């Protein structure tokens, strides 16, 4: 619970920076949230490259994503990580569905397997 709460609070630091238009914003969490996207924006490294602040950042958009109902969410890179785990639900449902064509003896031979 205590690692749960402690994403929970980060999401919400960036949810609100993500719409966030005061320039003098007193809180620092968006102070923070601000600058740290605004090197994602710019970052020629990025994941594969190793960086460590954007691998950061889209793990925290992604933790975020995975729960989000928001079409036109202006928090960074939400949308597209959406796009990415439908992908990856499709790939699961179509996989999930030539298992269950399979058949009934299949599915009994792994089950006792
Ligand atoms: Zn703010
Ligand atoms: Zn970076
Ligand atoms: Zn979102």
């Amino acid at each position: 619970d205590s690692r749960r709460l402690s994403i929970q609070r980060a999401i919400q630091s960036l949810v609100h920076a993500a719409q966030c238009r005061n320039a003098n914003c007193s809180l620092p969490s968006c102070q923070k949230m601000k600058r740290v996207v605004q090197h994602t924006k710019g970052c020629k490294r990025k994941t594969n490259g190793g960086c460590p602040i954007c691998k950061q950042l889209i793990a925290l958009a992604a933790y975020h994503a995975k729960h989000c109902q928001e079409n036109k969410c202006p928090v960074p890179f939400c949308l597209n990580i959406k796009q990415k785990l439908r992908q990856q639900q499709l790939e699961a449902s179509i996989d999930l569905s030539a298992y269950i064509e399979s058949g009934e003896e299949q599915l009994l031979s792994d089950l006792f397997a």
